């Protein structure tokens, strides 16, 4: 009964993508059902069961190439299983069968693929990496032209729960003063719209086509895990790959 | 104008309580008339006005101490504004003037107080915190004995609309098989009686005096906001305090 989100976009013929929810797994509170993360304290066998179940649900051709997400802006081109460091917050693939995966629980998941369906990419974009331009570095790994790139914004904490400090807002404006529209005042802090921020950097890059960005990990607690909300909790993941 | 629900129970001397409804406000759809929630996308000034009307109608001594409800089971004791964190789903107070409040739109609201009139508490009981035991934790905050504690169940999504998966039912039965009675199958799901579950947990702790729990936020769409019913909508709240 694993419920799986399918990105609403003109998915190209040779591309398959899926994003998970906290439902249909086997873990117990505070990671109650489909927790894919192996680093939040959950029962290690349950995490294996959840992964085994989601891979089947998603018809993944092979195991996802999990990164060592350090909230930076480095993109790891999945050229071949023999890697040095998997340390990074994005992956790019031009290889059929290889699975791009990003692990999240509030941070912005973003999936990319060219219209021809010959190259994909997955990104975990927290504010720091977002601000440092992880989306720009990902896009630049694409041989194709921005014009031909599709971007899907996965479930993340929305503009009603993503409360951030004044530095975060000033951090963004100090790169593209137009980020001012993504912040609304809420006391000595602001309510940021990570989707709006992504769209801006994406536009700056040329990517005219963007979908998703209509969910909230924090608010829809019955569907997603949320680090901001629960502190100790499970993890969801977004996957893309060339068939 | 600001129709205010008054708990039907043996209200003690120095205690006052009220619970709001969607009527008598200033908001427009999908939050038409008295929305109290400031984080559901409503017009803040309207929310600002809806709150001022209620506080007057309710004749509250001060502004309510809004919590950061995360659907957990943490209870916050209101002894001094400088608080480490506001993250909680229940509040307790033995200080006059202090207003305990919980914001809802389906989840179970519960107000507490002792027969003496020296202790009060409010609880936002989502199904997880209810299961994880937020009512027991709230009670164990009272210096008085359960025998003397009065409990009121405010409007929540009733037993004819609160549909849940096998997980919910199982989670509850895990804690106490007796919880099987609050569930009645509907297709591949069940119909839960949140009030029934509250009463059981309340009884396990010796709370002999329980009132209310005859409403349904979902069904009575002309009186309450419903999260299950409307996806985007306002919020009601329940208030209690020592005069
Ligand atoms: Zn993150
Ligand atoms: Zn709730």
């Amino acid at each position: 009964m694993s419920k799986l989100i399918v990105p609403q976009w003109p998915l190209p013929k040779g591309v398959a993508a899926c994003s998970s929810t906290r439902i249909g797994g086997v873990s117990l509170p505070p990671y109650d059902s489909l927790n894919l993360g192996a680093h939040c304290g959950d029962n290690p066998d349950h995490v294996e069961e959840n992964r085994k179940r989601l891979f089947a649900a998603g018809n993944l051709p092979s195991k996802p190439v999990w990164l060592e997400q350090v909230h930076g802006k480095d993109v790891l081109k999945l050229t071949g299983e023999p890697y040095a460091s998997k340390r990074a917050d994005a992956s790019y693939s031009n290889t059929p069968g290889t699975v791009c995966a990003v692990m999240t629980a509030d941070c912005l998941p973003v999936l990319f693929c060219n219209r021809a369906g010959t190259e994909v990419a997955a990104v975990h974009a927290g504010w720091r990496g977002l601000c440092a331009g992880v989306l720009e570095e990902t896009v630049s790994c694409f041989a194709d032209k921005p014009e031909n790139i599709l971007a899907w914004l996965g479930p993340a904490i929305g503009p009603r729960a993503f409360e951030v400090g004044a530095e975060v807002r000033e951090a963004f404006m100090a790169v593209d003063a137009k980020a001012s529209a993504a912040f609304i005042q809420h006391g000595d802090k602001y309510l940021a719209d990570i989707y709006q921020l992504a769209r801006q950097r994406l536009a700056n890059v040329g990517v005219e086509q963007i979908f998703g960005g209509d969910r909230c990990t924090y608010t829809e607690n019955e569907t997603f895990f949320s680090y901001r909300r629960d502190k100790t909790t499970g993890r969801m993941a977004s996957f893309i790959w060339l068939i």
